[PDB]
């Protein structure tokens, strides 16, 4: 987990570049309970997160809200959604990338996953390689990537 | 591709341990196109090579058989395939592990799949390294991994 971080400069828009997940089913399909495309972070004063994401639901992607509460590891925070309760930040440059994950405490095997966000729409090779760099101590089995035409195709139905 | 590959030696059984497409919707579900799990590699007299696996494809796990024939290449065979043209095999070690890629030279970026495929039933990290050295050139946009109790369960899940 990220120490140093710096919470109210990862705010502004995002683009989920690649996600990976601990079990392939969290991912292979649209309509995966993990799939899901970041398209902003906005922290709080207090320090809370605010995602912005869309998720395939019923036909259509619908934008979720997910309030990522504070806790006592500054780049963990809790939250009770997709049926996950942590987010966690792994690294991130602020300007460039951000690498972060979920997780279900009480079954991190069944329910891990974590993207690879870019600032800018572009595949950013060298993001990439620190993904995956992170994810080599992690019991990854589905790794999925979007360059930005992809990306946009995913809720242009 | 491999170079001296002898083919007679790897007869026998083998298990797909990981797999890697250009374009998700090859590999993403059990249904779906490039999804097939390699049980066996019988080299005929003539040099050819009998490819046996498994595809789920309607609510069956069906068996099916696909005969790669050889080409003044010795490590690419030419197929009919699913809807792919040849096979590639791009390094192995008889033993331990065999990687292999499947594509259709008419539109090869949206057909190219590859396998990591091992001898024993197990997850082979140095096989894996191998697959990932192998592949870090190409834009896979989906990778999967199996592990020990799908390696021998039928069509994997
Ligand atoms: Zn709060
Ligand atoms: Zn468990
Ligand atoms: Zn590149
Ligand atoms: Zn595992
Ligand atoms: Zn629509
Ligand atoms: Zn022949």
């Amino acid at each position: 987990t990220m120490k140093g971080l710096d919470i109210q400069k990862v705010a502004g828009t995002w683009y989920s570049l690649a996600m990976a997940a601990s079990d392939i089913s969290l991912l292979d399909a649209q309509s995966a309970p993990l799939r899901v495309y970041v398209e902003e972070l906005k922290p709080t004063p207090e320090g809370d997160l605010e995602i912005l994401l869309q998720k395939w639901e019923n036909g259509e992607c619908a934008q979720k809200k997910i309030i990522a509460e504070k806790t006592k590891i500054p780049a963990v925070f809790k939250i009770d959604a997709l049926n996950e309760n942590k987010v966690l930040v792994l690294d991130t440059d602020y300007k460039k990338y951000l690498l972060f994950c979920m997780e279900n405490s009480a079954e991190p095997e069944q329910s891990l996953a974590c993207q690879c966000l870019v600032r800018t729409p572009e595949v950013d090779d060298e993001a990439l390689e620190k993904f995956d760099k992170a994810l080599k101590a992690l019991p990854m089995h589905i790794r999925l990537s979007f360059n930005p035409t992809q990306l946009e195709e995913q809720c242009h139905i």
